[PDB]
């Protein structure tokens, strides 16, 4: 088992999205995941907009220092995307820890990007590039910032 | 299997204490209880501050209209109680919803109640008297409300 990290009782959470096949741009899926740089246990949602409603896309535990995929998507489903959120809370099981913001952040996403890989970056959490959006940076909840 | 409740897509969620045995005050331990007056899915965690750090107590999912055991715990217990938190996040799985609020609510638990069952209440939840937090109260979350 790998420890907790220097630095790591900050948090830093993104969620991220990853051509499965950089080199195919035509015929590529996608994959979001949700990225916990971060020392602590997560609860999340991740939703999409509809109206005046919302749906749930995945929701559930990401563990500490690691990432978890949310969904596996092809282009079509980038007109369901325009406005999506992640809500978390972050909690340390066993350890005492600082307490930390109950986050809900609501993006609308670059679905142009989709299509031009150039417009993804280079990142620690892949090899390919990816697009990614900051939830919590540096302890602050990324709020209206992406819309 | 329970239909949802008509009114319950407004958010109402409580912190109760119980006693386990409402007939001996002298002998009985407490039961503490997330409920969920909801038809939405919960994940929280449940803290308590321990100098400037805070000590997770339980933490999980709580399904729509009902209640979760977070503790059952002796009166010593108290002296750990002073100050609690409740964190939470509410959504629905297959079905449109609003988006409702990420919530964190710290409180001062009034230690000196749970000698005094006559400060408890009446309340649809029990059949015992309990002391009841409010969470978040009519969509509203219950910030500063108790401290
Ligand atoms: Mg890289
Ligand atoms: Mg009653």
């Amino acid at each position: 088992r790998q420890p907790e990290v220097r630095g790591g009782d900050t948090l830093n959470v993104f969620l991220a999205y990853v051509p499965e096949d950089a080199k195919a741009m035509m015929t590529t899926p996608f994959e979001a995941y949700l990225v916990n740089d971060s020392n602590y246990y997560l609860y999340y949602t991740y939703l999409s907009a509809e109206g005046k409603a919302w749906n749930n896309r995945s929701h559930g535990l990401v563990e500490p220092n690691t990432k978890l995929l949310l969904e596996e998507f092809t282009k079509d489903v980038l007109n369901e995307m325009e406005r999506v959120a992640v809500q978390l809370i972050a909690f340390k099981d066993g350890k005492p820890a600082a307490i930390k913001p109950a986050v809900s952040v609501e993006l609308r996403i670059d679905t142009v990007k989709f299509y031009k890989l150039h417009t993804f970056s280079a990142s620690d959490f892949f090899e390919e590039p990816a697009l990614i959006y900051d939830i919590v940076k540096d302890d602050v909840p990324a709020k209206q910032v992406y819309v």
